[PDB]
């Protein structure tokens, strides 16, 4: 089923998910319905809260050469947490809960997380350019964090502004 998508700059974002612990089909039906919302409005990330789920969680999928998306690439991040992380590189993003707005924000070039798939199955994934940027930005949503929040002075400004 469709779930409304939560959009800035409702409180409801800052909310602090919490760790999964039931991998049972309630959870499996939200990544579902998850991933049919992300696609209905053509996101290529999502995470929980974006859809009012205080729940670490969080699904990427990459669209690859062909230029579509194909579910199986899809990824379901739970309980994620960082093992490293390295570099730094600006990288313009979008987001599903502030459409209309596309600014550059700086990302570590490569990261590696921890984290466990709907199964409960612990899995360890090594990232760079794009998915390394939509590990990120997902992971700062289950913290509350929006990426026009980490905006410098200046672009700060062009989004107060395109508001
Ligand atoms: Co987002």
């Amino acid at each position: 089923a469709l779930l409304e998508i939560i959009h800035y700059p409702s409180k409801i974002l800052r909310t602090i998910s919490k760790e999964v612990v039931s991998f049972d089909a309630k959870l499996h039906q939200q990544l579902d319905d998850m991933y049919e919302t992300m696609i209905a409005s053509e996101g290529i990330g999502l995470a929980a809260i974006q859809v009012g789920l205080p729940l670490r969680m969080l699904i990427i999928n990459l669209p690859q050469e062909d230029g579509v998306q194909h579910k199986e690439d899809c990824l379901e991040i739970i309980n994620p947490k960082f093992i490293e992380t390295g570099g730094s590189m600006m990288y313009k993003e979008g987001c599903l809960s502030v459409p209309g707005f596309y600014e550059e924000v700086e990302r570590f070039e490569k990261v590696k997380i921890e984290y466990q798939n709907r199964f409960a199955e612990v899995k360890v994934l090594e990232a760079s350019e794009l998915l390394a940027v939509a590990i990120q930005h997902e992971i700062d949503h289950l913290n509350g964090v929006l990426f026009v929040d980490k905006l410098s002075i200046l672009k700060r400004k062009k989004f107060e502004k395109e508001l």
